[PDB]
């Protein structure tokens, strides 16, 4: 519904999407206005398979990585903040959202990566990756696991490739080195052997995934997880009695998180575009807004200062943010679409066996070598859901990008 | 579509396909099948456009070099003629059409361009390119130029280019590297910069084209030019008293022109390749055949060798394969396209000023080292062309592709 | 486009296409012209689409209903029969073709809709629509349904509209008056309220279409179905026991279809007139050529008055007949494709709630008053099947009928 | 150039844009951000026509009429004053470009067509039209006219039509009935009878356009003509002893000029927003810019209060004034689209007689009475400047419209 008079917004569905929803009951009783809340799948790469045809949600929200790519495809409003509300939000957040010298998208919140523990099973977890094996041999024992993480998201296990030197693009003074990629290193290797070891000696499952991490940690089945603040509450809904702390070191050396602030752009094909401000600044960045989506799904550490003073004493929160010191804010490039693309299809091959660890990060670098518009666009362009139209407006615009 | 008991074909504008509708129609009247012959522009790019879908004419004429392509996109029946048949045509000629070890199409004739002098303007022409300025200059106070010739396609250019060390793609063993790219070495530069200075230094003009070379020519406002054997009739019309002669020499050595083999390849989607097989087998290649075809426009020196025998006393001939000697065939691989896509931008772009030689071949350079499946089909559609449901398809084909 | 020295064909995919080819090859055998036949969906839209161009079969097959429209659009060559040609077919069906005086088609046949009913079933069938209700409710019991039939196209739901007194145009003395429009009135809101009622009260399901009922029907499940000759092929492949008789009445007033005559126009554009007549004069409207296609799916009351004396002898098609005079011969002006589009949409809304009958028939009354040449045309096109240059040819055709 | 990092501007070839060029350099001198200031034929129908397809200016000015038809298409980004400076324009001036509760454009300077006459041939000139016939008869005499002005464009002639109670659509309590068209009614007869009569009688020539009137009145050829405020700088310069005032009465009511407010909109496929409304609120609404434009064409009444001080004190803005208050500032509504093209249509037929009066303002009326988009549309399309590839959006456009 690209319709005038109403709002329609997409966000992941891990997030505490009921919670914005009922931020859009509150401006539908104070304006009238219907807002429309939806989670579909893949949201991050439907929406510039959509906006580009001027279809698409009014308000996206997603980590601040996606968002530069957006911004050079116009598919974002400029946001234009005044000095007052700008003053409410940290310094470093607006940045993480600021593109070419325009503010793109509204900063939500920051989102870390830690080690999550079952303190029942484990009240002293383990301070190194290379103790793994040992306590899951232990666990093991007692029809336990010492460890399950998603390993179908490149999010996850990235923190261990970069660990001891892997990088996506190298940063220097002020400016990331597009031609100089660190996915095929010496330390990024070392990482993903690490963690291909770890499924050859049957210590992980290749095909671990999100869902079943999760229901592992959250009944009892595994010691540790690895995921972020949105994923508290189903564990506080288990019971089980858990911490949240600093991620295994991997040759003596920190795992190092990419670091990402959930954002809200506005659709730049939006007619709607005032809406979406006064939603914006004026319901869901306040304590209450905020509140209402963090006691669904938490958000991580806030970008809204006054509300942050309260939940900064979390030492749930602490320790977020302690992860996210060790690793890096994500760049917000147009190339780190082709960075997740190359990396998710390693890490998957390497873990299935289907290629080497070696194999694998040398097509990754040899695909983020390659980038290109035309042939990436190719590749996250999903044509079981283009109509004829979209799919010729498509056929131009990558005859244009070119 | 195409409809099986009739046989549409393909020829360039160029061509003798008046000739051609000739041998079509002694077919027809043999064997009541009706032969349609089409010119159409742009046929070369035409083609893998409309044979993608199984549409496209029943043959193909084109020179050899886009054969390969069209074959790796699946496009061209192998064709299946006997010992016999194969012993009357050259064996380079079949080499020209031959694709991983399968022949793709019928070799008609060899091509290579020439110099061709107007012998009451010039009846000694220049042994080298070197002297081609000071004869403009004297050619002036009378009313004419030196030289004219299609700057526009870099098939003309190609041999001055290639004259001092250019190359497309390296050939060393049986095999083309084609990570070894030669149209950025000092040879490549050598030759572009002669063809710009003679633009500078207002002996052509940038903007000369097909048509403008050639009417110039026939009219008797220019000494030379640079053409194949297809452009002898318009000049025999224009009575002229022209002669056909090598290419001159540059730095010292000869003009190497890329050579082409006009062949014919039958549509791998044709329900008639019995009846293509028998047309061009028994009626084409025969002396008859092709004498209908080159009496309208004449195709070089023909494959077929019991006509060669006589061709080759034409004096315009031994010139043609003179020529032909001192160039290179052509390869016929998928990049072949690719390249040419590259050359023609850097000639243009030169000619124009609207960049150096050597920005120019740069850029050949970096184009033909990111060439791929997916993109030198889209150098081949044009979107105005396509209905939407269509495009939909190649969004899917292009997919395929990647 | 369209070639010399051929037939193409198009006829609706209900009709004896298998039993027309067969014509066309006793054609082909006699002649040495191919006839080929095709039965596209859609295509009496299809038709208006690509003849506007110049393209598209060398003859039509549909009902005289469309041939108005084709005509005034230039579509049709006006036909040229003798005297004693004419003299064998009916002077009726000679009406039906005819546009501002000229013959624009050769008629094939007359169709009307029939009541078609299960005899073991349901050995005296009804009568009047009014006692549909009583009945589907005693054959529950039997697991069986009274009555099903296409509600998806307004030609099988007119019959009841027009019983009481719907009207497309009214026709007063040789004229139809465009002007004046008969889908709102007294009569029309009362036949169509008994079908809304049949749904509303569960005797009939809005999603019921043509293959749904023709199933329900042929496997024995209902007891009767709307439909005409061309359907009892089917049903004689069935074995289900059928009679055809009259429509029922309703308020105590025959229904009455709006009756077609199956027809084959030559498009204007066709290099094959004299062929197409040849063909159509002295192969299809042959004892001979007609038995072939109605041996395949019957043609109902053909237009030649020798078969159809044969063919008169059969009580279904008596029963065809008697509905044809209590119906009316449809007009064939460019504004009956408005009229049907109006209906369809109105009988589709009351049908499913979307509308009353008040509100869907008004919006009929008010679209058919604004109907012109350019939006009849808009009608027709569908922009996923053309392509750019010709939508841009398309908004030229569309400005010149403005 | 619909490129971020620019402004491009559209603007009528009759208003002050070397004057708005000079405040597009203030700003690329202050803003490093380029301005092309564009002045292109019939620039009111292609806007919409190009903002369609995502291209055009970032920034339109017109008369605020064509505005509400503009924001109708979504072709408009809302404007978001800040109070302070909505407060720096006249209320009445903001009410002209909001449509639908939203600012639609910044509103620039208030225009109505006076009454401008030759002191030196005409010291006393007529109160009322009927005086002009015996004026012109007199004026001849000596090889001169009474009055010569703007035939071709409605907008000139419509305060006759109107001045005896023609009206384009009715305006009852804060609304127009769009069903209650008033240019077919005995008033709007009377007044273009009288144009007519005019024209018939020799007074005034058929054809006379805006440059052949302002020649005449510039040169000392003709005693009268009327016209806006950006006319008089070229009067100014003629040297001729000019005055401006209130247009004549016709059956003893007054003429009744509609009034228009140059505006300017932001194009809603503009990359630029930002830009623009830095441009239009800060550079072009100030006392500076608007002299810099002014003093180029005059502007009329401007919107900006602490400017118009000053300006208001000019007896021919006094004049302007009068003139507006007699007649009535345009309805911004989508319909003023068809309102136009009807009325010019009948001018010029009935002036030219190829239709009497009464037959051209009945058509007229019968074309606003069909007014829909889908013909509507097709009417304001000019093919020969859309690409293959706009052509289409507009067939799905036109499609969709409905
Ligand atoms: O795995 C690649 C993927 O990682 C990040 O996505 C995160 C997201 O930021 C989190 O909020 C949460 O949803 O987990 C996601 C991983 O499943 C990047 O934000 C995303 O762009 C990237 O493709
Ligand atoms: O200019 C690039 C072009 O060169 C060759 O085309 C020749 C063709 O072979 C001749 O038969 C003649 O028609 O002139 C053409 C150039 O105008 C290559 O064969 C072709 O693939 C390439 O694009
Ligand atoms: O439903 C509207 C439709 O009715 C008629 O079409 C009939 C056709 O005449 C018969 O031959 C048979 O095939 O069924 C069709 C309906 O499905 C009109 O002839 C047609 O113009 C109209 O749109
Ligand atoms: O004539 C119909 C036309 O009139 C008005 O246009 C005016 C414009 O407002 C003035 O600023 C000046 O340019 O004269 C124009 C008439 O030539 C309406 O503004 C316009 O929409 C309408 O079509």
């Amino acid at each position: 519904m690209i319709e005038e008079g109403k709002l329609v917004i997409w966000i992941n569905g891990d997030k505490g999407y009921n919670g914005l929803a009922e931020v859009g009951k509150k401006f539908e009783k104070d304006t009238g206005i219907k807002v429309t809340v939806e989670h579909p799948d893949k949201l991050e790469e439907k929406f510039p398979q959509v906006a580009a045809t001027g279809d698409g949600p009014d308000i996206i929200f997603w980590a601040h990585d996606r968002f530069g790519g957006y911004a050079q495809s116009g598919l974002l409003a400029e946001i234009t903040p005044d000095k007052a509300f700008q003053d409410k939000l940290y310094p470093f957040t607006w940045d993480a959202v600021r593109y070419n010298g325009k503010l793109i998208a509204y900063p939500i919140a920051v989102e870390a990566l830690s080690l999550i523990y079952n303190k029942d099973l484990l009240p002293n977890p383990p301070k190194t990756w290379e103790e793994i094996p040992a306590l899951d041999k232990e666990l093991k024992a007692k029809g336990k696991s010492a460890l399950m993480f998603n390993l179908q998201e490149p999010y996850f296990t990235w923190p261990l490739i970069a660990a001891d030197g892997g990088y996506a693009f190298k940063y220097e003074n002020g400016k990331y080195d597009i031609k100089d990629v660190g996915v095929d290193n010496a330390g990024a290797k070392a990482g993903l052997t690490f963690l291909v070891d770890l499924i050859k000696n049957k210590h992980m499952n290749a095909d671990t995934d999100y869902s079943i991490a999760e229901a592992a940690f959250n009944k009892g089945e595994t010691a540790m997880t690895i995921n972020g603040p949105w994923a508290w509450s189903n564990i506080d809904t288990s019971k089980v009695n858990y911490g949240v702390t600093v991620l295994p070191t991997f040759k003596g050396q920190p795992s190092k998180p990419f670091v990402g602030v959930l954002s809200a752009g506005i659709n730049a094909a939006s007619p709607n575009k005032e809406l979406a401000k006064e939603f914006l600044e004026n319901y869901l960045l306040t304590d209450e807004g905020l509140e209402a989506v963090n006691k669904d799904k938490p958000l991580g550490a806030v970008a809204l200062k006054s509300y942050e003073e309260e939940l900064a004493k979390d030492p749930r929160i602490a320790a977020t943010m302690e992860n996210a010191q060790k690793g890096e804010i994500m760049p917000n490039i147009p190339q780190m679409s082709a960075f997740w693309y190359a990396v998710r299809t390693a890490v998957i091959n390497a873990a299935s066996g289907r290629q080497t660890v070696d194999e694998a990060l040398k097509d990754a670098q040899t695909h983020m070598e390659e980038t290109s518009p035309a042939v990436e666009a190719l590749e996250n362009l999903d044509p079981d859901s283009l109509t004829p139209r979209q799919a010729l407006e498509w056929i131009y615009r990558l005859k244009s990008l070119v």
